[PDB]
């Protein structure tokens, strides 16, 4: 039944709202009021419509991996999927963190801002950390990352760090990697690098790189960075597209062949 | 225009693919629909079913619901690479019940005579180690890598021809409930002995897991956290395990208290500390 649950946090937190799928038969069963609000889109959308299709493409994958019936807790862990907007585009960064009932899969869909929007983040707590493959893939990534370049964990896991450096600083990767692979161990900061914000528009780090040797095979195994936010961007809005090119490829190749040196 | 094959063109094609290697079977699903526009002949010999009963399906449909998720993720039109100008995942298919494959997700153009972009994906069907080809008893070994909350990060594929797992199985559970409860108690000493040491890694056999079929199979174990260079806290641990002993059950991929939720909040309070 319900309803008024959800008119539960939403006093206390802005920013949220909730939903029910039917999994994976029906689809959007009930939602909050303030969906609406949220999503600036009238409730004559909240329909029998695919809850699914409210989510962005890339994001499908990510909701379907954490809201497995069999692995989630029940109401009584968590994703970032950007969600429409109304039929395009238009999309919104919202935290889901998912549960399971019946209703006569609910989750809290809680909205992420900029971490240079009002409430701004400390520029001193302006922090996030990444861990990447010696292949120089990311391998893991940091939630603040997304208040702070624009991007959700699914965005950067896997895809080539490299891409997302300023092409000026992506000659600077093979020294760093050089005194990484020195230090076998050792964090060493080294400042700044551009990245790239999902806004198309760069950001300025004071950067941090340790890396871990494989206690078995000697060989590193990932590289660790510690990044603070030197400089915040202009466009604020982290969080929405806009709309040598081979550096890359090349370069990581080269680190790639340099991490694979042990160290013992 | 060579960017678009044809169904014949495919049915030649991976009757080259499935020539030099016989797990493997070939699948195109339209991005419209998830439907199966090809599917090449030995998907009915490795599937063990008719290919009748094909055609028409959603793919997805045909998976085991856990591994949907795994599946919608990697099939994402934006990140595929185009087929024959690749970062798999494994998900079991359905059959006459399921089995285990490495799916090895495309992107191309099929035609069937106007042009359709489809998801091509090459399936190539998981083997036991305990099996011929068996994998040699000294390479028998994955290494896992779990949070200070005891929770699987991270694991090898070698986990999934020794247990039975495929890494959604895993990543995200609880270490401990892999275990044999009698060894439970166990990984308590080893954290310690992990607090004792900045990350040299120990041998300490022998830990017992369950191999998802559900059997148990005997590891010599030794484990090494990574202390955290800007913590100085163990940020995780690894283990790199060797089977002792095979299981009496080669077929590790088919299926068959509360200690869980206490330890492990006890080895994390213990990961808390500063170190030594």
């Amino acid at each position: 039944e319900l309803e008024h649950i959800t008119s539960e946090y939403t006093l206390r937190n802005q920013d949220t709202f909730s939903v029910a799928v039917s999994f994976l038969t029906g689809r959007i069963v009930y939602i909050s009021e303030q969906a609406g609000v949220l999503l600036r889109c009238k409730r004559d959308v909240f329909r029998g419509a695919r809850f699914s299709e409210l989510l962005a493409p890339q994001d499908v994958g990510v909701f379907y991996g954490s809201t497995t019936p069999s692995r989630l807790p029940t109401w009584g862990k968590s994703v970032f999927c950007r969600i429409r907007g109304g039929p395009d585009p238009r999309y919104q960064p919202f935290r889901l963190t998912p549960y399971v009932t019946k209703i006569r899969c609910l989750l809290i869909a809680e909205r992420i801002h900029s971490g240079y929007e009002a409430p701004r983040i400390p520029p001193d707590k302006r922090i996030f950390t990444t861990r990447h493959t010696p292949s120089c893939l990311f391998q893991d990534v940091d939630e603040r990352a997304a208040p702070l370049l624009g991007y959700l964990p699914q965005d950067l896991l896997g895809a080539p760090v490299l891409l997302f450096l300023h092409p000026e600083d992506r000659p600077l990767m093979l020294a760093i990697h050089k005194k990484i692979l020195q230090l076998a161990g050792q964090p060493f900061d080294h400042s700044p690098i551009r990245f790239c914000a999902r806004n198309g528009e760069y950001v300025t780090m004071d950067t941090s790189w340790a890396g871990f040797v494989h206690p078995w095979s000697r060989k590193v195994a990932f590289v660790l960075g510690r990044h603070k936010v030197r400089t915040a961007p202009l466009n604020e809005d982290v969080f929405t597209p806009p709309a040598l090119d081979s550096d890359i490829q090349e370069l990581s190749e080269q680190i790639h062949r340099l991490l694979l040196q042990p160290v013992h």
